[PDB]
């Protein structure tokens, strides 16, 4: 596998903070179509690696969503967290916005002069996102099926038809969640998707903000969003068996997944 990265994992080293990269840091100066942006990206990689853009929900910002970009970067990605033009962006604009800031990484790439540059696989692009900018994520996804994979955590949107997406889709939901609550939102959404891999872990006794940074479930929910990633966007094959577990956790209240290997 040309896009595998990394000793074999376990769950031990999936559960910790970090990963085996040194992860190195910088906020982009222009941004292009987006508010602000930082980007983290893993040294002595053994290779060009795969980017992912994520994106805050409504209100929020990149404190919000910034433990996964040195938690992601560190097992071999480079990773851009976002500010939105205007902190009331709707979905839609998240999404668009979520797309720009890939688009930046790739220019980043391309460009001389840049810090990343030559570091980054541009064919190989996942998205992830809370609560709007989970439904940014998943509106990215059904617009543009060349993303390799997807990991929005409470999302919602004002429709829960999400069936034209044919991307790997993990959805972390919040057991308690009351302002995008399960079974209105991230349940619906999940159910509408018939043509890909996908995946929904449901936290216990989660509020809104259970996947947020300082979290509680870390240990889970980053092992969980690392090997999705991993599995999708490397092909890493040696990811199959945490991308695919029922995690037999007192700290998950529901788990659901179909046509997963």
């Amino acid at each position: 596998n040309p896009y595998a990265r990394g000793p074999n994992p376990t769950a031990a080293s999936l559960e910790a903070s970090a990963g085996p990269f040194t992860v190195r840091s910088f906020t982009v100066s222009r941004p292009s179509g987006y508010g602000a942006g930082t980007v983290y990206y893993p040294t002595n990689a053994g290779g060009t690696v795969g980017a992912i853009a994520i994106v805050p929900g409504y209100t929020a910002r990149q404190s919000s969503i910034k433990w996964w970009g040195p938690r992601l970067a560190s097992h071999g990605f480079v990773v851009i967290t976002i500010d939105t033009n205007s902190t009331l962006d709707q979905p839609s604009s998240r999404s668009s916005q979520q797309m720009a800031a890939l688009r930046q990484v790739a220019s980043l790439n391309g460009t001389s002069s840049s810090p990343i540059y030559g570091k980054v696989d541009t064919a190989r692009m996942g998205v992830m996102g809370w609560a709007m900018g989970g439904g940014g994520s998943l509106i990215s996804a059904a617009n543009n099926p060349s993303l390799k994979a997807a990991a929005p955590q409470a999302p919602w949107d004002s429709s829960t038809n999400f069936s034209s997406v044919t991307v790997p889709t993990l959805i972390f939901a919040c057991e308690n969640d009351s302002i995008a609550p399960v079974n209105s939102s991230a349940l619906p959404i999940y159910d509408s998707m018939s043509r890909n891999a996908k995946q929904f872990l449901e936290i216990n006794g989660g509020s809104h903000s259970c996947a947020n940074s300082g979290n509680s479930n870390q240990a889970l929910i980053g092992k969980k969003g690392v090997a999705w990633m991993k599995r999708f966007m490397d092909n890493d094959t040696r990811y199959s068996t945490f991308a695919c577990e029922n995690p037999n956790s007192t700290r998950v209240s529901d788990f659901r997944t179909a046509n997963c290997s």
